[PDB]
DNA sequence: CGGCATACG
DNA sequence: GCCG
């Protein structure tokens, strides 16, 4: 088992769900209390867990496993041995993290938002809605959809809105193309939103392109919220039986010589990125972004032409994107 | 002990 | 919280 998840297998489902599933809770506490550190550990613990070829029934089994410490280890013990670690309960039924976790989850609400609110004793989606002076339009948009936007997106969804993206890129610059990335290009089956990566395959032509395709997706009605840009973070009205829903839609424009990148760096999982990255810093001295790879002796950029290029510039053995859910 | 990913809106 |  390497220490890093860029250098193992992750599949989407996996044989230790429950135990994962707790130790992502005490992560995602940790981050509410500003412990980055904490929350990385628990997170690459988790992940470990999901890299297993088949299910941990003793505790003898977790010896020698990367990111298992006392604590790992113990919430893991409890959880065989009595079906539950009471940490993780204190945790989930815990005001503060039940708050946190919803506030959070709003669209335009991150940790240091949710904190101060909090502080300030707001709970409830109510509260915030009774005091709407102290929102910004990202976060009135967040508030209003929030309902919708809790609905989880469908891969069925996802067809209906690529086909949309498509037609409004046609438009706007003909020849761009539209690649779906994010955790559906995974392999979910549902999703918090969807994310696109769009470019032209001559390099240069996709410059200005995004507020092209914007103002053409707002002038078809289908723009419930959007902010030169390359990245926009929208809310699209999505048709729905009879009616619509609100759905969160990302478009990110990059140039083709940086295209291998941007799709590394968008399709995920968060963590793998946060791995892939630090492996490539701390044990290969090169800097990895979205868009592109830096070695920062010889001040040059790898050109890649494909994810594969990227993965065997790093020393790594390719991973699909459907085995980086880390 | 230091480190913990990254850049755009 | 854990690694090196
Ligand atoms: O903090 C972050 C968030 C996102 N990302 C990069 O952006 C991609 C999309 O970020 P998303 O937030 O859309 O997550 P997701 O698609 O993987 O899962 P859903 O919750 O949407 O179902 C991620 O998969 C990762 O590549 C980061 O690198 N860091
Ligand atoms: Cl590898
Ligand atoms: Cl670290
Ligand atoms: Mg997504
Ligand atoms: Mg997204
Ligand atoms: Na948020």
């Amino acid at each position: 088992m390497p220490a890093y998840a860029c250098q193992r297998p992750t599949p989407l489902t996996h044989h230790n769900t429950g135990l994962s599933e707790a130790l992502e809770i005490l992560a995602e506490a940790a981050g509410f209390e500003g412990s980055e550190g904490r929350l990385l550990t628990f997170c690459r613990a988790a992940s470990v867990l999901k890299a297993l070829p088949s299910p941990v029934t003793t505790l003898s089994q977790l010896q020698g496993l990367p990111h298992f410490g006392e604590h790992s280890s113990r919430v893991v013990q409890e959880l065989l041995e009595h079906g539950v670690c009471e940490e993780v309960e204190r945790v989930r039924r815990s005001e503060r993290y039940q708050t946190m976790k919803l506030f959070t989850q709003i669209f335009g609400v991150g940790v240091k938002t949710a904190d101060r609110w909090y502080r300030e004793g707001l709970r409830t989606l109510d509260d915030l809605r009774e005091q709407p002076q102290k929102l910004t339009q990202q976060q009135k948009a967040g508030l209003q959809h929030h309902q919708d936007l809790s609905t989880p997106v469908l891969r069925s969804d996802v067809d209906a809105l690529q086909q949309v993206v498509e037609e409004a890129v046609g438009q706007a610059l003909p020849g761009a193309t539209v690649t779906l990335t994010g955790g559906f290009r995974r392999g979910k089956l549902q999703g918090h939103d969807v994310d696109f990566l769009i470019t032209h395959p001559k390099e240069g032509q996709e410059a200005g392109l995004l507020p092209r395709v914007m103002c053409r997706l707002q002038d078809q009605g289908l723009i419930l919220y959007h902010q030169a840009f390359e990245r926009s973070f929208c809310i699209f009205r999505l048709p729905q039986p009879g009616s619509w829903k609100a759905v969160r839609v990302d478009l990110v424009v990059a140039p083709v010589s940086q295209f291998p990148f941007a799709l590394l760096g968008h399709t995920g999982s968060k963590l793998f990125q946060r791995e892939l990255r630090r492996f490539s810093r701390k044990e290969k001295g090169l800097w990895l972004n979205s868009h592109g790879l830096f070695d920062p002796e010889q001040k040059t950029f790898f050109q890649a032409a494909s994810e594969e290029d990227i993965f065997r510039h790093l020393g790594l053995e390719y991973l699909p994107p459907e085995q980086r859910n880390a």
